[PDB]
């Protein structure tokens, strides 16, 4: 810190190296990271070492430099130094992985920066590798979750899936899915003159087709076994269209 | 007609009868039908009876009245008078069957007026059946076509036909049909990272899916095996969505 030469690093990050060697031949580091003063003793004189340092509330922090000034791995623990809370690796390359951990020393969540500027971003994660997801892109975000295999990601139009999925080793493969909608049918009785329109195992409309050559619909309760109004007569072709939908 | 009694008859019409009889027993009918003097002598003071004309331009006209004046019957032929031409009949209750025949002697055309107003229009039937078909019905008409066996009726909307048959003898029988529209699939390149959308044996578009993380649409050419346009890159997910369309 004193008269020493100030190093950038991955991750909007300084360190301060010192210009001279110690008693035991290492380099004084100090950071200020997030708003801690790091500090640590290193073999080397690039920046390259580790920064260790004490949050107000007694977390924790350590942050490890990569020889070749490429790689921030800021860890931090609970007070007892054993147990991992965060951990954000940044690469050379602009690249990042901020993880979290819960209580059982188990991964929880998990945001991927990728070197363009778009994300990979897992939440809720599970004991059986299963959780959410969301894919920040250029201009526009893909919803979806998470498997122990595959990333899945989900976009819909009407009767269309479209499925990204996002194998563990990054191959993308895409599929699609159009369903039609449930669809009505009906059964007629000829002793009544009626028919009755089912819609996926609900009957909706009773049309009946009277003696007096007129057409009269009346609605299933929402039940789907017994009528409900009472019987409406047609008076446009329109109103057959519609009971139709 | 000198000293006669008027007659009111089935479908607008009068006859005027003789008060006495003439020298073999028969009773003088006069009529003005369409614009025509129709004239015959009847065995009955009521009305009944066949009464004939010539219309200027030679075509012969034989109006039958029924017994009980229930049922007038106004044939047309051509200037020979074996071939005929039209044929109303009409019934004491107001219901009327305006026919045609074609060259053959075989029935062309046929409107069925009902007892209430509504009526069965059929047209250009064929020898072995078949025709057009309109019913109007009171506020709005039932277009359709003919068989030997059926009429039917339908009515669309969307995915869904409703179809009223008629049979030869009067009954009514009433069905659906809901129909999926053509649906979408598609197939995946893992060597192009391409989707491929198919519908209805027509490929549609070409999804990429970049290296540089990024989508993009191409469009079949309307034949549905070559590309056209340029690749169109996606800026949200919007036209992801009008892609799925």
């Amino acid at each position: 810190m004193k008269n020493s030469v100030s190093v950038d690093l991955p991750g909007s990050m300084k360190v301060l190296v010192s210009k001279s060697s110690n008693a035991d031949g290492k380099y004084d580091l100090i950071a200020t990271v997030d708003a801690l003063e790091l500090s640590g003793t290193s073999d080397k004189n690039n920046g390259s070492g580790v920064l260790e340092g004490v949050k107000a509330d007694a977390s924790k922090v350590k942050l490890t430099i990569s020889d070749d000034l490429g790689q921030t791995t800021l860890e931090v623990f609970k007070s007892d130094g054993s147990t991992l809370v965060s951990k954000k690796v940044t690469s050379k390359d602009k690249s990042s992985t901020e993880e979290k951990f819960n209580e059982k020393g188990e991964v929880s969540e998990k945001i991927i920066t990728r070197a363009d500027g778009t994300r990979l971003e897992y939440t809720g994660i599970k004991s059986d590798g299963s959780g959410k997801a969301k894919e920040v892109l250029k201009g526009y975000v893909l919803e979806g979750t998470l498997t122990a295999e595959k990333t899945t990601l989900v976009v819909k139009e009407g009767t269309v899936t479209l499925s990204k999925n996002i194998s563990k080793s990054g191959a993308v493969s895409v599929e699609l899915n159009d369903t039609p909608p449930p669809k009505k049918t009906a059964a007629w009785n000829s002793g009544t003159s009626t028919l009755t329109i089912t819609v996926n195992s609900k009957k909706t409309k009773d049309l009946v087709f009277t003696s007096s050559n007129t057409i009269t619909v009346q609605q299933y309760d929402s039940n789907g076994t017994s009528l409900e109004g009472s019987a409406v007569e047609i008076t446009k072709l329109d109103e057959i269209k519609n009971a139709l939908k």
